[PDB]
């Protein structure tokens, strides 16, 4: 032979932090950024994977490393050209584990062709190396969300989407190294898709036509420094018919169906949201019952 035994790690990347409690990494993460830090948190290396090998569930990242204990950080949706977020380093400050920040590219808030955000995934792992590579799994979570807002008349008469403006105000486009949100100033999300949809027919054979808006946002978190808002405004008179604390309303679904689940876990595991608001003939919101993810929730 020539050399001593190969040494390092062999990493598996999974995304099972969803409501199905099942790995969807192969079908959801198309680009991977893997960062290597030493035991003290100092930068060592970066590995970027954008190929078809990510669709293989048997995929492992073999890393030849000097004997030691390492901390690995994985990002999904940062590497390919479709990406909505950027790695951010503070000029003058280091490149270590605790110096990394990820921010949304501000052009995604306004460019209609970029409003529907590319999935952002994150996970980390501390793992010591071994002869013939130690095995470790980087368990990842999804940071982006899709919220479909529906306006439906209680009597079944149509709702014209063009009569309304839909917004989500939040302060959630800057992430620290530990994937927590950093206060960076309020942003306004507007719909990437808006129109009308069918909700079936009335007993009089009349089609029920609803208004919808799809909004794509960054991480939904319970925190004491920001209360994200969902706002629905009538264009003609500027009246805000809906103005609610979005996170509180979603957690009314958790309290009903997933009472033992952690609030943050629920906000992270679920990434596909839908909310139906019922309107009176004057197009005012009937503040009694709504639908969250097809489940009827009492507000008061
Ligand atoms: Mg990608
Ligand atoms: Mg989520």
């Amino acid at each position: 032979d020539l050399a001593p035994c190969p040494h390092g790690v062999s990493l598996r990347f999974i995304y099972d932090y969803n409501m199905e409690y099942a790995n969807a990494f192969a079908k959801k993460v198309d680009c991977l950024t893997l960062l290597v830090y030493d035991e003290n948190g100092n930068y060592v290396d970066t590995r970027i994977v954008t190929g078809t090998e990510l669709q293989d569930e048997n995929y492992r990242m073999k890393l030849d490393l000097k004997q030691g204990n390492y901390h690995f950080v994985a990002y999904g949706g940062l590497a390919c050209n479709k990406s909505s977020f950027l790695m951010k380093y503070t000029p003058g400050e280091g490149t270590g584990y605790t110096d990394l920040q990820v921010e949304l590219d501000s052009e995604c808030l306004t460019n209609p062709r970029r409003k529907n955000l590319h999935g952002l995934y994150w996970g980390e792992l501390t793992l010591a190396t071994a002869d013939l590579y130690s095995e470790g799994t980087v368990e990842m979570m999804k940071n982006t969300n899709n919220i479909r807002v529906v306006l439906q008349q209680m009597n079944g008469e149509p709702v014209d989407d063009k009569k309304f403006e839909f917004e989500i105000t939040d302060d959630n486009i800057l992430f620290s190294y530990d994937n927590n949100l950093l206060e960076n100033g309020m942003v306004t999300y507007t719909p990437w898709a808006q129109g009308q949809a069918s909700a079936g027919f009335t007993d009089e054979g009349r089609e029920v036509v609803v208004a919808y808006a799809e909004l794509s946002t960054s991480r939904l978190m319970v925190r004491d420094w920001y209360s994200p808002k969902l706002t629905v405004r009538r264009k003609a008179d500027g009246v805000e018919i809906i103005n609610i604390p979005l996170i509180n309303y979603l957690l009314m679904l958790k309290s009903d169906l997933y009472a033992s689940m952690d609030s943050q876990e629920f906000l992270d595991r679920e990434s596909e949201w839908s909310m139906i608001f019922f309107l009176s003939p004057n197009l005012e919101w009937i503040k009694t019952y709504i639908k969250i993810n097809d489940w009827t929730v009492r507000i008061n």
